[PDB]
């Protein structure tokens, strides 16, 4: 019956998707699919973010249009994303005339109501380019240890940080040229003017509680006022009534949210669904799906904007933690660096999809791909497990009885065993507790196994007149791998649908209440096959 408009942060448009994204866009889709299963009216919105000096400089570096340059990376993403099953009901991008317009109107709502505050600022400039120089895109020596060729506000061999304008012999990244000092009025964003509003919502309880707890060191440093503009050269939005200046990154991006909806509705002929989600007197709920480093920002920054703005607040953000490979951050050289596309070369997206589900929980822990484990894991769970009760069992029904499944069940106890736990399952994929959902399917999986063990079908088999009980225990089985199939939906889209197509119906999640009964399933191949060692070295090796 909920109206719900589900986000995942919008994706840098000049860099690959890699496995980082993935935790975050897979945690998103499993509880997307969750809440449609459910009934429930679901958006899940999508963008990329291409906006900002570095896509500007590339492109240049490049010979090609930001246009064309983001274009294509846009296409890129969404391969990437398709092939992982994200089931974005829409991808757009910040580079839009949905969010040109909306950025527009929301800047002028703030300005009107008096949040946007004029000042003089002082930073680097080329002069040969003709551009302020975003500190990263200035370099020189350490002014503490007199090292060359270090990069913006630090020293990567003494480890000492400052002001780029503390450089010796700074040099523009872009021409070469030494960059000077120049002044250029800024418009800044009065977020101050919000922290009372803002304490309130952290001390509400809706977020999570490692959440609460940063804010309040944000809050007790003192939140500041935000730059909202860039100058020319720039490539993004223009700001209205002031030549030569634009939006900052910062400002249009999470309005890409709100671009990305209009866009979905405009598309559909929708003309009321945008007011019904985005205006204050919203009855539907609005979550953000983001990381770590963007918790500042999706906490604090954005729903002020909304606020002074005179638009509905996220109902709640969900926040994950970083990816590890082998218990450490990504590395290129160890080839643990690894993208999403290449990913694909070597596994199947049900399997990523599996293991980060097995580690997700609600709170904002780091989740930890350790390779030799998702190998164990994967063949433990899903093929010795939870398919094993399809593949040991469909063999016979198929050949000794037609396809045909028993008129009854031969276990209704341990059947309503299976079917009882799908309230606590559900709660716990509504609740992101995602490892303790897969810990209940997989407890069922065993118990499951457990039977089939017990009645032993390939003594049953071979023995004279036992016809009838043969096919009673692997029509069991089989019901009981149609439940936990259900239950996984969410997790493993692609598994699942070769399951429906061996069951020979949609899974749905009332469905369990009644079994498959003089009901006829078909034959397969191989439904998952086992995974080895072997491919996650060659996985490697190929992101070095
Ligand atoms: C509106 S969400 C914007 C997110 C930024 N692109 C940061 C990131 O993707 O890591
Ligand atoms: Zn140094």
């Amino acid at each position: 019956a909920k109206k719900i408009l589900v986000t995942c942060a919008c994706p840098y448009a000049n860099g690959s998707i890699h496995l980082g994204h993935m935790l975050e866009h897979i945690q998103a889709d499993v509880w997307v699919r969750y809440q449609r299963m459910r009934g429930h009216e679901v958006n899940f919105i999508c963008a990329d973010d291409a906006h900002g000096t570095p896509i500007m400089l590339k492109a240049q570096q490049l010979g090609i249009t930001p246009e064309q340059m983001i274009g294509e990376m846009s296409q890129e993403h969404q391969t990437d994303f398709a092939g992982f099953n994200i089931s974005y009901d829409n991808y757009h991008s910040t580079h839009s005339e949905e969010n040109r317009q909306l950025s527009e109107l929301i800047y002028s709502r703030l300005k009107e109501n008096g949040f946007i505050k004029n000042r003089t600022i002082s930073q680097l400039y080329d002069p040969e380019k003709g551009m302020f120089l975003p500190d990263r895109f200035v370099k020189g020596t350490c002014p503490k240890c007199k090292s060359p060729d270090q990069y913006g506000d630090n020293c990567e061999v003494c480890g000492a940080t400052y002001s780029p304008t503390e450089l010796i012999e700074p040099k523009s990244v872009v021409s070469g040229a030494t960059p000077v000092m120049r002044d250029s009025e800024h418009f800044f964003f009065d977020l101050p003017s919000f922290s009372e509003m803002l304490q309130a919502w952290t001390r509400s309880g809706a977020l999570q509680e490692q959440v609460a707890n940063k804010m309040q060191e944000w809050f007790e440093s003192g939140l500041q006022q935000w730059d909202i503009s860039r100058d020319a050269p720039y490539f993004g939005f223009e700001i209205p009534n002031a030549p030569g200046k634009y939006f900052y990154v910062w400002l249009d991006a999470p309005i890409g949210y709100m671009g990305s909806f209009k866009n979905l509705c405009d598309k559909r002929g929708d003309s009321v669904s945008f007011d019904e989600y985005w205006k204050k007197d919203s009855t539907a709920e609005l979550y953000h799906f983001i990381g770590k480093d963007c918790v500042y920002f999706h906490s604090l920054f954005w729903p002020a904007m909304l606020e002074g703005s005179n638009f509905r607040k996220p109902s709640n953000l969900f926040v994950h933690g970083y990816v590890t490979v082998n218990g450490a951050k990504m590395s290129k050289s160890r080839g643990t660096f690894i993208k999403a596309s290449t990913w694909l070369n070597h596994f199947d997206a049900d399997s990523l999809r599996y293991y980060y589900t097995a580690k997700l929980s609600s709170r904002i822990d780091d989740i930890d791909l350790n390779l030799e484990d998702f190998v164990q894991r994967v063949n433990a769970d899903i093929v010795n497990k939870v398919v094993n009760l399809a593949s040991r069992n469909a063999g016979f029904i198929n050949k000794r009885f037609d396809g045909v499944l028993a008129s009854e069940l031969a276990d209704p106890q341990l059947y309503k065993t299976f079917t009882d736990a799908a309230e606590v399952i559900g709660e716990a994929w509504e609740s992101r507790e995602f490892g303790k959902a897969v810990r209940e399917i997989m407890a069922l999986a065993d118990l499951a196994n457990r039977y089939v063990d017990e009645q032993a079908p390939w003594v049953v088999a071979k023995q004279e007149g036992r016809d009838a009980d043969l096919q009673a225990i692997c029509s069991m089985g089989i019901n009981l791998f149609r439940v936990l199939m259900t239950y996984l939906k969410p997790v493993l889209p692609k598994l699942t649908e070769r399951a429906e197509a061996f069951l020979n119906t949609e899974l749905t999640w009332d469905g369990i209440q009644q079994p498959l009964l003089g009901h006829k399933v078909n034959p397969f191949k191989a439904l998952y096959n086992r995974i080895d060692m072997r491919q996650v070295e060659a996985l490697v090796e190929a992101s070095k």
